């Protein structure tokens, strides 16, 4: 809502590739172009700690490159074994022909007692 991370140009992204985007002390996310449309997830496979932006699109699914799990990048959910944990999903909005990513950060908890 109020973070967004500005990613490239839309135009830097062919279709069926994937950028990684760093956060400073938080998980990194993985931005991908699906035809004209734009996604975007946790950057780490949730099975075996791989980075997905390594991987592989077909289509809508991410092939993670270690052992070939899977998942699709606008639901987060697993598409293929040995996936079973869903990927956080970001919003991806392109503003004046850029992308950005939501932080989806100022998750925010206080001390229970
Ligand atoms: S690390 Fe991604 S499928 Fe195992
Ligand atoms: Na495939």
């Amino acid at each position: 809502n109020q973070i967004w991370l500005k990613v490239c140009a839309a135009s830097d992204m062919q279709p069926g590739t994937i950028r990684r985007v760093n956060r400073v002390g938080a998980a990194p996310l993985a931005v991908y172009r699906v035809g004209d449309q734009f996604y975007a997830t946790e950057d780490t496979c949730t099975h075996g700690i791989a980075s997905l932006s390594e991987g592989t699109l077909d289509g809508d699914v991410i092939e993670c490159p270690f052992h070939g799990g899977a998942f699709n990048v606008c639901t987060g959910m697993p598409a293929s074994s040995p996936c079973t944990v869903p990927l956080g999903v970001f919003e991806v909005e392109v503003k004046e022909g850029e992308v950005y990513v939501a932080g989806e950060k100022k998750l925010e908890h206080h001390h229970h007692h």
